[PDB]
């Protein structure tokens, strides 16, 4: 296969379905990427992640650089070999986590210095170091390093951060391009900023297109603005991005959000919701999520969801999983997580099919009616 | 297959290898039974437990009666259906845990009353109720309910407890026999008591044989006496049990203990060591156990054990598992546990083969030389 090749097979309104071909595999879009925080998709073997239908997973650069460490992973053969996942891996730049997880952060035009949340060790990140770390991990889809904008944001601050982010986008592009093996085997995505301001989103989009990337992410959303606002921002933001490249909405999960985002032109998603919510007791069903710990499931012999084709729903009852989660058993986390990730992949499949068949609008409608 | 049929295919000294045929499946002996505390072998799907080679697992009656509850499990279809394991299941009587885990225990000739360690609920157990609970769980191999003897024990106390245990053995036998469906589909094992006293062990053995059971367990060991003492007790105790029935050494795990026990006539074992030690960071290898958390494994690309044929050793490195355990990742527990249980099953296979081939003595010798 080629280094990177995105092809759109069908459209319906702003929605698109197609594939991204990369050396390690084909990615079907719209796609949902399970999150592998510290070189592991929590509670699941890689083969299980693949069994649910995932074509690619996401790796957190921030966590990985802290432990086991970027250089260590490279010495060990790369993230793929390390964790046992041989298909595409997209790595975030690590910038978002630095701001939300680390402490004593010192930001500058050069980059950011911070202290680990694990211990007191000092660490540094910049466009060049972030790109370098993603190379060490052996990432297939590299995300440009940027500076996030907290919500709510003032026009002035949003502009400054977006402007710095665009300057950092160019540095990321050059860093990536100067590393032969990376430029030849991986892909680089740029990230659009601008908060909820249309003019800034337009400026960011133009700057990004000017530089040129393999894909464009819509950053700065899913941070407290609410679905209504997020959708409004997507309404005018996605159209600003190059139509022939993938559109990636970072940090957006939750079924309804995904459906609405696809309706607005988004091709890729990632979210910890499936995994995290699974461990906490929340299981997704076509009739909406259920809290398996609730006493009403204590003797419910039915599977988590009546339609789900995952291995968990084929073999175990809500009653058993209810017991497992209440008892704090690891298998509880394993089964809930497998089902939720499978549910998400089934959602993406239904979205891809309905778009290809020109009935996505109806699907979105039917989906919401039952889900809510 | 029959309700129960034990056949010895080969012998070497006091060691024996053969099979136990039951309605739900064949059990190869000597056998090791993974422990499924609360309707789950910690961190493993049932199919994974089976993949390691296990022919049967053990269920803890004490824990199960506390939660999800015996009656509830029966209403749900039984333990097998509940947890997804369709092969034989041996359930302990719950007596040992009552003494070591519960509080405010009130013992009498009728039975024992106690309070849960989970909450303050009151519970009761006796020969009749224990047998009844094992029936509700749908156990294949039922253990008679007895009264354990703490170590060290005085001749007088050991005699009293053993005597009460034998009286309770008869009650267990009658309870089991009066329940048609249980007597026709399950098996009942008696438990030998007597502490470290030969005369008492002989009296217990005679009383047990007098009543008649499908198998005989050696109870009261592995509670602090040390291997030397345990072996000494086994030396004269096992020969007292009927030769044509299975001999089950309760709570004995740890590789060397198992090998020595088999050398002394033991056919069945169970122990939490494999699972628990796995979660804590201890992995078994033919060169002895290793603590995967140790810094020396941080960049060790080799598998947990150089010979192990388990899925974990075929796919992941010590370095990766080292990272997982230090990071507290669930997959760390999953992989360590799968490997340890597989290691134990491989140990039992090597024991069965060497006995059948008349070279068990040499195996035991070679095993210890390298293991230590
Ligand atoms: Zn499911
Ligand atoms: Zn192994």
């Amino acid at each position: 296969r080629p280094r990177f090749s995105f092809s759109i097979a069908a459209r319906e309104g702003k929605a698109r379905t197609g594939t991204i071909e990369m050396k390690r595999g084909v990615i079907r879009t719209p796609a949902f990427m399970p999150v592998g925080t510290a070189a592991t998709v929590k509670a699941l073997k890689p083969e299980t992640v693949r069994a649910t239908g995932a074509d690619i997973i996401l790796g957190n650069t921030y966590h990985l650089m802290l432990r086991p460490g970027a250089e260590r992973i490279a010495k060990l053969g790369g993230l793929h070999s390390f964790m046992g996942w041989d298909r595409p891996i997209l790595t975030d730049s690590g910038g978002f986590q630095v701001m939300s997880l680390s402490s004593l952060t010192k930001q500058s035009e050069e980059g950011v210095t911070f202290k680990s949340h694990l211990d007191g060790s000092r660490h540094m990140l910049s466009p060049e170091r972030s790109i370098e770390i993603q190379h060490l991990l052996g990432s297939d889809i590299v995300m440009a390093f940027d500076e996030c904008t907290p919500y709510p944001a003032t026009p002035s601050r949003a502009a400054s951060s977006m402007e710095r982010s665009m300057r950092w986008a160019k540095r990321s592009r050059d860093a990536f391009d100067s590393r032969k093996e990376q430029a030849e085997n991986a892909a680089l995505f740029g990230i659009q900023q601008g908060s909820v301001f249309e003019n800034l989103r337009q400026q960011s989009a133009d700057a990004l297109a000017e530089i040129g990337f393999d894909g464009y992410a819509v950053g700065g959303l899913a941070v407290g603005e609410g679905q209504d606002e997020m959708f409004r921002v997507l309404d005018f933001s996605v159209p600003m991005l190059p139509d022939d490249k993938p559109h990636y909405l970072m940090g957006v999960g939750k079924p309804d959000d995904i459906v609405g985002a696809v309706e607005r032109g988004i091709d890729m998603f990632d979210c910890v919701l499936p995994t995290r919510s699974g461990r906490n007791g929340q299981a997704f069903t076509w009739d909406g999520p259920i809290n398996i710990r609730n006493a009403r499931f204590s003797e419910d012999l039915k599977p988590l969801d009546s339609e789900c084709h995952c291995a968990v729903c084929q073999k175990w009852s809500r009653a058993y999983i209810h017991h497992l989660i209440r008892a704090g058993e690891i298998l509880g986390a394993m089964l809930m997580t497998e089902h939720n990730i499978a549910f998400y992949q089934q959602l993406m499949q239904k979205i891809r099919d309905s778009i290809s068949e020109g009935r996505f609008s109806q699907f979105a409608q039917d989906f919401r009616a039952r889900y809510f």
